[PDB]
């Protein structure tokens, strides 16, 4: 037994800018959560060959102490957690698997994403078998709706409902932002269908932890995409190679941030 939810993020950007946007934003975000000995450590970032499928592979470590609640922290005597994240990014499809050495296969967060040029209208894009599909909650994340942000997390500068791109004129995103999007030609949009699979088989904490992760993943996909957008002007002119170099700089910066910096980031639920 295992808990499955698909997050549907509609965005006012093209499947092709998104490829770059995301990649940039993963790094910015990584940096905003690293410090105090917590956050992101990159170990591997390189192209791969499965033979027929080509794309980029990463192996990261997420370091967690205080940014998670007491009851998670307490799963380990050292009061501290490393979770390993191996990802195969074959944009427009990505498969991400988070595991924990100390736990065999009783623990798993897996994210499977398909980026598609529509408005989230596709049921079961991931072609799951029908019984399993029956148990999937589909959740829409609206990057405009401020009710969807945790108060602690809100920032007017990370708010799409308040941002206008100077480089492209997109924004800011009013309550109808969607309906409007449908009304005009020179308006791209995609949906990220992120299927998240959570497994945590541990006596008496399974439902509790499973649900906590889904709520934390959802918080992330919400701030992240808010930020992706409010960050348009920073990545909208960027090349893949402009990105791979960022990635390199960022591997070292994170290694320096996590050591020399205060705790920053999201603070946990």
């Amino acid at each position: 037994m295992v808990l499955l939810k698909e997050y549907r993020v509609i965005l006012p950007v093209s499947v092709d800018e998104y490829q770059v946007g995301q990649l940039y934003s993963v790094a910015e975000a990584s940096k905003n959560e690293t410090g105090g000995g917590e956050g992101v450590e990159v170990l591997v970032n390189e192209p791969y060959e499965k033979d027929g499928e080509k794309g980029q592979y990463t192996h990261k470590i997420y370091h967690l102490q205080s940014k998670v609640p007491t009851f998670v922290r307490m799963l380990a005597p050292e009061g501290a957690l490393n979770i390993h994240e191996k990802a195969w990014n074959a944009y427009p499809y990505c498969r991400t698997v988070i595991t924990n050495e100390y736990m065999k296969e009783d623990f798993l967060i897996k994210i499977e994403t398909w980026h598609k040029p529509d408005l989230g209208t596709q049921e079961n894009v991931h072609k799951l078998e029908p019984e399993a599909w029956k148990h999937v909650e589909a959740v829409y994340i609206d990057i405009a709706d401020r009710s969807q942000v945790l108060s602690k997390d809100y920032k007017a500068e990370e708010d799409p409902a308040k941002f206008k791109s100077i480089k492209t004129g997109r924004g800011p995103l009013g309550p109808n932002w969607k309906q409007e999007l449908v009304n005009q030609k020179d308006c791209p949009y995609m949906c990220a269908y992120k299927l998240v699979t959570v497994k945590f088989k541990w006596w008496g904490l399974q439902n509790k932890v499973e649900n906590f992760i889904h709520k934390q993943e959802r918080r992330l996909f919400t701030n992240f995409h808010r930020q992706l957008f409010c960050w348009l002007d920073k990545w909208v002119d960027l090349t893949m190679d402009d990105i791979r170099r960022m990635e390199e700089e960022t591997k070292r910066q994170l290694d320096e941030m996590r050591q020399k910096d205060p705790v920053k980031g999201m603070t946990a639920d």
